[PDB]
C-alpha cells in the first residue's frame, strides 16, 4: 500500500487553462486573505481621523471622506479578488478531476481480468471513482485556494498588527492561545460526550432494529411493552450523556467568553496605558488586537485545508497506483492474424485458468472443447468445478499454465486480441446493461452500424415490440435506474446486442434470470434455431434446450466426461410552494407535548437573553473603551477604563455562569424532548399492522434509520437552532436599543444598510462552510456508469467497447463541468457584490457619523458606541439567517415524525375497551371462510374460503404442499393481518371484538425461524412468561428436551447467544423457543415447522418435545410431519388454498391421502 503520493503530482492532469486558472486564483485567494487586515489597518485610521480631530471638523471631515474611498477601494478589491479566488479554484478543480476520473476510467477498462482478480478489486476501484471527489475535487478543487486565502490573511493580519502597535501585537498573540486551548478543551470534551452518546444511541438503535426483524414474535408474546421497556432504558443511558455534554458545552462556552472578556479587560487597559503614553493611538490599538485574533482564527481554518491536503495525497496515490499499471495481455499489440475462417475449429490441449484469486489450483485439468463448427454443442458440469471457466478460455483472457488453445488451426495467443472478440458473442448470466440508452446498449456490439440493423437485432432475435409499446417512449435511458423490474427484458435486450454483434461465435450461458414467464420461449425462440452451433452451457432448466443440443460433453473433475449422444443420463444430483402554517402548527404541537420541560426551558432562555445582552454589553464596552481612548483627560480616561475592565470582569463571570446555565438547561430539554419523542415514536410502531411491518416502505433497518435520524436531527435543530435565535434576538432588541438611546438617526442609517450587512456576513459565513454544494452527487450520473462499466469489466472486454463507455463517461461528466463552471462564476460574482456593498455600508456608515459630529447633531463617543453595537446587531442577526436552514430541516424531520405518530392503525394491541376474556378456554378455533390475508400482494390468492376446525384439547397436524401459505393460518389466529371476509372464532364469538394482549397471551407460538433477544438464553424464556422465574423456565426446557443442553452448555446455564452475539445450533435454538412456548403455558400452542436439516437423534429429541407439547392442551402444528403425527384427528391438506377432504394419517378414508399423502411419503421414504 501507500501512504501518499508528492502534492505537485496532484497535478499532473493540468493543461494550459488550469495553469492559468490556478495562478489566477491563487493571486485572487492572496489578495482577499491580505485585504481583511488592511482594512482593519483602514478602520483604525478612520477612527483616528474621526476621533483625534474633533475640534477641527472640517480636518476631521475630509479624512472620514478619504477612508470613506479607501473603504471603497478595499471593497471592489475584495470583489475582484474573490471573484478570481473563487471561480478559478472551481473551474480549475473540476476540469483537473474531470479529466482524472476519464483516464482514470480508460486505465481501468484497459486493465484484464487479472488485475481486479489478484491486484485491485472491482469494488476497490468502483470506491475509488466514488472518493475522487475527496481526491482531486476538494484538496486543489476550493481547499487550495481556501488554504492560500486563509495563510494571507494569518500573515497579512500579523503583519498589520505588528506594523499599527507591536507592544499590543505581541501580549495579544501570547493572549491567543489562551482562548485557543480553552476552545479545544471546550470542543474535545463535547466530542468526546457526543460520541459515548452516539454509542448509547447506537445501543438504542440496535433494540428497535431487533425489535422489528423479530417483530413477529414480539407482537405475538405481547412483548411491546418489553421493548418499549428496553428502548425506554437506553434512551434514559442517552438522557443522561447528553445532560453531560449539555454541561460540557456551556461550561466550554461560558469559560471562553470567560477567558476572552479577561483577556481584552487587561488588553484594553493595556491600550489605555499605550495611548497615555502617546506611543500609538486608540484606533490602532482596537486594530491591532483585531488583527491578531483574524491571523490566528485565519490559522484555525487553514489546517482543515491540511488535513484535507494529506487525505487527497492517500487517494491520489491509489488512483496513480491504479493507472501506472499497463495490462499484461497487450503484448501481442495487435499483430496478429485478422484473416482466419469464420468457421472456428476450437482444439484445446489443455484448458486450465488457475483463477488468481485462488491460485495453483487445478479445478479443470484436461478438458477438450472441439466444437463441431454450425453444430450446436453444450456442457454441463458442478459449480466446484465450474464450467463458465472454459468460456473466460475462449475469451482469451490470458491465463495459460500448460497447454494452449487453437481456433481453427491457429493459436489465440499470436492472434489480434481484437478481432476474436469481434467473432465472439457472448451472453453471460447477468445481462450486463449500462446506464446508457438502450439503443446505445445494443449498438455499442458494432458501433458502425445504423439504427436499421439495430432495430433488426431487437426484432428477428427476441422482441422489439416491447419497446414500441413501451410507455416512456422509444429511446430511453434504461429509465432511472431500472426499466425493467422483471429482468427478462434485460436478457433480451443483451441478446439484441449480440445479435448486432457477429454471431460467427456464441457462448450463450445459463442465463438464470429466475424465468417464469414468456422469457423462456423467446429465449428458445431467439438463437436456439441460428444457423451455426457453438458453445452453450445451460443449468438453469434440465430441459431447456439440451435435449436439442447434439453433444453433451459431460464436464468433470476438470475433464470431459462421456461425450455424444444426449439420451443418456449422468449420476447426478440435479434439481432444477409549502406551506408554513402547516409547520408552525407542527410545532406548537411539538411544544405543547413537551410541557412539562418548559419551566427549565424557560429558565435557560433566561441565561440565552443575558448571554446576548453581555454580548452587545462587550461589544458596547468595547466601542465606549474606544472613545475613552481619545479623550484629552488622562485621569478621567484612566477612571472610565478601569470601570470598563471591572465591569468587564463582571460581564466574563455572568457570560460563564449564564452560558453554562442557558447550555445545560436548553440540552436537558432537548435531550427530555427527545426521549419523550422516541417513546412515543416507539409506541406508535409497536401499536402498528403486521403488514405495516411487511410494508415495503418500513423495512427494518430503514425503521431504525428514520427514528434514530429525525429523533437526533430534530433535537439538534430545535434546541440549539432555538438557543441561538433567543440569544440573537436578546442581543438585537439591547442592541437596537442602545444604539437609539445614544445617537437616533444614525442607527436609523445603520438599520437601512442592516439587510446589506447581515446578508455579506451569510455568504462570508457560507465562504466558510464552503461553495460547492453535494459534491458526490455532482458527477452522481458519471459514477454510476464508471461502476457499471468496472463490475462489468468482463464484458466491456469481451464486446471492445471500452473507448465507446469512455466517450459516454466524458458525455456524461460534461454537464458537471459546465454546472460547476457556472455555480463558480455565479458564487465569485454574488459573494464580490455582498462584501462590496458590505463595506460600502460601512464607509457610509463612519461618513454619516462625521457628518453628524461635524454638524454638531452628536459627539464621535456616542456615534463609534452606535456603530460598533449595531455592527455586532448585525452579526447576531447573519447567525441567526444562516441558522435558519437548520429549521428548514427541523420541519421537515418534524412533520415526517408527525406522520408516523398520527397514523391510524385497524387492529389495536391495547384496546381502550373490548369484551372480557375468560381465563382459561378449552381451544376450539376455527378459520371459516378465510383469505389470503397478505395486503401486500392482493394479487397473489391463498387460503380460497378455508374451512378449518379444531378440537379441544386435540392436535391438528395439517401440512400441505410447499409455499400453500403453510406458516401463516396462526397469523389468522392472532390478528396478525386480517382478513377482508373469514372469521376467527375462538370461545365462541370472533376475537375482532375481543382484547388483543389479554388473548394474545394465551397463546403461543414457535416460528418458523426461531429466534433469540438480548444474548444470554434465560431472558428468552423468561420473556416467554412473567411467572417463568426459574422452576417454570427449567420444567419448559425439559418439557422442550432442552434442559439438559441447558445445564451441559460450555458457559453456564445462560451462554453468549443471539443475532448481536454467537448463535448457537439449529436444533438448539428450535428447543429454546419451544421450551419458551411452553413456559408460556398458553391454552392454545401454535406450532411450525422445525425439522428442516436437523440431525436424527436431534430430530427425535424434537418429536418428542413437540409430542409432549401438544399433549399439553390444544395445539396447532403444522410441520412436514412424514411421522409421529401423535394421531391428530384430522389433517387440514389443501391444494394451493382451495377446499379439499380432510384425510387422516390414520388412513380412515384411504381416498384423499390416496390421491395426494402417499406418492409424497414414498417419495419421503
Amino acid at each position: 500500500e501507500i501512504r501518499g503520493v508528492a502534492f505537485k503530482e496532484l497535478f499532473r492532469f493540468a493543461d494550459g487553462l488550469d495553469y492559468v486558472l490556478m495562478g489566477i486564483g491563487s493571486v485572487g485567494a492572496f489578495v482577499h486573505g491580505c485585504s481583511l487586515p488592511l482594512f482593519l489597518r483602514f478602520f483604525a485610521d478612520l477612527v483616528n481621523s474621526f476621533g483625534s480631530n474633533s475640534n477641527n471638523v472640517e480636518k476631521m471631515m475630509e479624512e472620514v471622506l478619504k477612508y470613506a474611498l479607501y473603504f471603497l477601494v478595499v471593497g471592489a478589491a475584495i470583489w475582484a479578488s474573490s471573484w478570481a479566488e473563487i471561480s478559478c479554484w472551481m473551474w480549475s478543480g473540476e476540469r483537473q478531476t474531470t479529466k482524472m476520473r476519464i483516464k482514470y476510467l480508460e486505465a481501468a477498462l484497459n486493465q484484464d481480468i487479472q488485475f481486479f482478480d489478484t491486484e485491485v478489486r472491482t469494488s476497490d476501484v468502483v470506491f475509488a471513482i466514488n472518493t475522487d471527489a475527496v481526491m482531486v475535487q476538494d484538496a486543489i478543487s476550493e481547499k487550495l485556494g481556501n488554504f492560500i486565502h486563509y495563510m494571507a490573511t494569518f500573515v497579512s493580519g500579523f503583519i498589520v498588527g505588528f506594523t499599527a502597535v507591536w507592544q499590543l501585537a505581541l501580549v495579544t498573540l501570547a493572549v491567543v492561545p489562551l482562548i485557543a486551548v480553552i476552545g479545544g478543551i471546550h470542543t474535545t470534551t463535547l466530542s468526546k460526550l457526543s460520541n459515548k452518546s452516539q454509542e448509547s444511541l447506537s445501543q438504542a438503535g440496535n433494540i428497535v432494529e431487533q425489535t422489528v426483524v423479530q417483530i413477529r414474535v414480539v407482537m405475538a408474546f405481547v412483548g411491546e411493552s418489553r421493548a418499549s421497556q428496553a428502548y425506554s432504558s437506553a434512551l434514559k443511558i442517552a438522557q443522561k450523556l447528553g445532560y453531560k455534554t449539555g454541561l460540557a458545552k456551556g461550561m466550554g462556552l461560558g469559560a471562553t467568553y470567560f477567558v476572552v472578556f479577561c483577556c481584552y479587560a487587561l488588553l484594553l487597559w493595556y491600550g489605555g496605558y499605550l495611548v497615555r503614553h502617546h506611543l500609538t493611538n486608540g484606533g490602532l490599538a482596537i486594530a491591532t488586537m483585531f488583527a491578531v485574533m483574524i491571523g490566528g482564527l485565519a490559522l484555525g481554518q487553514s489546517a482543515p485545508s491540511m488535513a484535507a491536503f494529506a487525505k487527497a495525497k492517500v487517494a491520489a496515490a491509489k488512483i496513480f497506483r491504479i493507472i501506472d499499471h499497463k495490462p499484461t495481455i497487450e503484448r501481442n499489440s495487435e499483430s496478429g492474424v485478422e484473416l482466419d475462417s469464420v468457421t472456428g475449429l476450437v482444439e484445446l490441449k489443455n484448458v486450465d485458468f488457475s483463477y488468481p484469486s485462488r491460485p495453483d489450483v487445478k479445478i479443470l485439468n484436461n478438458f477438450c472443447l472441439s466444437v463441431p463448427a454450425g453444430k450446436t454443442i453444450a456442457l454441463v458440469g458442478s459449480s466446484g468445478s465450474g464450467k463458465s471457466t472454459v468460456v473466460s478460455l475462449i475469451e482469451r483472457f490470458y491465463d495459460p499454465n500448460s497447454g494452449q488453445v487453437l481456433l481453427d488451426g491457429q493459436d489465440l495467443k499470436t492472434l489480434k486480441l481484437r478481432w476474436l472478440r469481434q467473432q465472439i458473442g457472448l451472453v453471460s448470466q447477468e445481462p450486463a446493461l449500462f446506464a446508457t440508452s438502450i439503443k446505445e446498449n445494443i449498438l455499442l456490439g458494432r458501433p458502425d452500424a445504423d439504427q436499421v440493423e439495430i432495430e433488426e437485432a431487437a426484432r428477428v432475435a427476441n422482441a422489439h415490440s416491447f419497446i414500441i409499446k413501451l410507455p416512456d417512449g422509444f429511446d430511453t435511458q434504461v429509465g432511472e435506474r431500472g426499466l425493467q423490474l422483471s429482468g427478462g427484458q434485460k436478457q433480451r435486450i443483451a441478446i439484441a446486442r449480440a445479435m448486432l454483434k457477429n454471431p460467427a461465435i456464441l457462448l450463450l450461458d445459463e442465463a438464470t434470470s429466475a424465468l417464469d414467464s414468456e422469457s423462456e420461449k423467446l429465449v428458445q425462440e431467439a438463437l436456439d434455431r441460428f444457423m451455426i452451433g457453438r458453445t452453450t452451457l445451460i443449468i438453469a432448466h434440465r430441459l431447456s434446450t439440451i435435449r436439442k443440443a447434439d453433444l453433451v460433453a459431460v464436464l468433470q473433475q476438470g475433464s470431459v466426461s462421456e461425450i455424444g449422444t444426449h439420451d443418456e443420463l449422468f449420476s447426478k444430483g440435479e434439481n432444477g410552494k409549502l406551506a408554513f402554517k402547516d409547520q408552525a402548527n407542527s410545532f406548537w404541537r411539538l411544544a405543547k407535548m413537551n410541557s412539562p420541560e418548559w419551566k427549565y426551558a424557560l429558565l435557560g432562555s433566561v441565561g440565552s437573553v443575558i448571554c446576548g445582552s453581555l454580548s452587545a454589553f462587550f461589544a458596547y464596552v468595547l466601542s465606549a473603551v474606544l472613545s475613552v481612548y481619545y479623550n484629552p483627560d488622562h485621569e478621567y480616561m484612566i477612571k472610565q477604563i478601569d470601570k470598563y475592565c471591572y465591569l468587564l470582569i463582571g460581564l466574563s463571570s455572568a457570560a460563564l455562569v449564564f452560558n453554562t446555565l442557558q447550555h445545560s438547561f436548553w440540552d436537558i430539554v432537548g435531550e427530555n424532548l427527545t426521549k419523550r419523542v422516541r417513546e412515543k415514536m416507539l409506541s406508535a410502531v409497536l401499536k402498528n399492522e403486521m403488514a405495516w411491518f411487511d410494508q415495503e416502505e418500513n423495512e427494518s433497518a430503514r425503521i431504525a434509520a428514520r427514528l434514530a435520524l429525525d429523533a437526533n436531527n430534530v433535537r439538534s435543530a430545535i434546541g440549539d437552532r432555538i438557543s441561538v435565535i433567543v440569544q440573537n434576538t436578546a442581543l438585537m432588541l439591547v442592541a437596537c436599543t442602545a444604539g437609539f438611546v445614544l445617537q437616533w438617526r444614525l442607527a436609523l442609517v445603520l438599520v437601512a444598510v442592516f439587510p446589506v450587512v447581515v446578508a455579506a456576513t451569510v455568504l462570508q459565513k457560507m465562504f466558510m462552510t464552503g461553495f460547492s454544494g453535494d459534491l458526490e452527487a455532482a458527477h452522481a450520473k458519471g459514477t454510476q456508469l464508471a461502476g457499471e462499466a468496472i463490475a462489468n469489466v468482463r464484458t466491456v472486454a469481451a464486446f471492445n467497447s471500452e473507448a465507446k463507455i469512455v466517450r459516454l463517461y466524458t458525455a456524461n461528466l460534461e454537464p458537471p463541468l459546465k454546472r460547476c463552471f457556472w455555480k463558480g462564476q455565479i458564487a465569485g460574482s454574488g459573494y464580490g457584490v455582498a462584501q462590496f456593498c458590505l463595506y460600502a455600508s460601512y464607509a457610509l456608515g463612519l461618513w454619516y457619523a462625521s457628518w453628524l459630529v461635524k454638524h454638531g447633531i452628536s459627539d464621535f463617543s456616542k456615534t463609534i458606541r452606535v456603530f460598533m453595537v449595531l455592527m455586532v446587531s448585525a452579526n447576531g442577526a447573519a447567525e441567526t439567517l444562516t441558522l435558519a436552514p437548520d429549521f428548514i430541516k427541523g420541519g421537515q424531520a418534524m412533520r415526517s415524525v408527525f406522520e408516523l405518530l398520527d397514523r391510524k392503525t385497524e387492529i389495536e394491541p391495547d384496546d381502550p375497551d373490548t369484551t372480557p376474556v375468560p381465563d382459561r378456554l378449552r381451544g376450539e378455533v376455527e378459520l371459516k371462510h378465510i383469505d389470503f390475508s397478505y395486503p401486500s400482494r392482493p394479487d397473489i390468492q391463498i387460503f380460497r374460503d378455508l374451512s378449518l376446525r379444531a378440537r379441544a384439547g386435540k392436535t391438528l397436524a395439517l401440512v400441505g404442499p410447499s409455499g400453500c401459505g403453510k406458516s401463516s393460518v396462526i397469523s389468522l389466529i392472532q390478528r396478525f393481518y386480517e382478513p377482508s371476509s373469514g372469521r376467527v372464532m375462538i370461545d365462541g364469538k370472533d376475537i375482532r371484538k375481543y382484547n388483543l394482549k389479554a388473548i394474545r397471551k394465551h397463546i403461543a407460538i414457535v416460528p418458523q425461524e426461531p429466534c433469540l433477544f438480548g444474548t444470554t438464553i434465560y431472558e428468552n424464556i423468561a420473556y416467554g412468561h412473567e411467572c417463568a422465574t426459574e422452576a417454570e423456565i427449567i420444567q419448559a426446557a425439559t418439557l422442550a428436551s432442552a434442559h439438559k443442553f441447558i445445564s451441559a452448555l460450555p458457559e453456564g446455564y445462560k451462554t453468549y447467544v443471539g443475532e448481536r452475539g454467537v448463535q448457537l445450533s439449529g436444533g438448539q435454538k428450535q428447543r429454546i423457543a419451544i421450551a419458551r412456548a411452553l413456559v408460556r403455558k398458553a391454552e392454545i400452542m401454535l406450532l411450525d415447522e422445525a425439522t428442516s436439516a436437523l440431525d436424527a437423534e436431534s430430530e427425535r429429541s424434537v418429536q418428542e418435545a413437540l409430542d409432549q407439547a401438544c399433549s399439553g392442551r390444544t395445539s396447532i402444528v403444522v410441520a412436514h410431519r412424514l411421522s409421529t403425527i401423535r394421531n391428530a384427528h384430522v389433517i387440514a391438506v389443501i391444494d394451493d388454498g382451495k377446499v379439499a377432504e380432510q384425510g387422516s394419517h390414520s388412513h380412515l378414508l384411504k381416498n384423499h391421502p390416496d390421491g395426494i399423502y402417499a406418492r409424497m411419503i414414498q417419495l419421503q421414504r
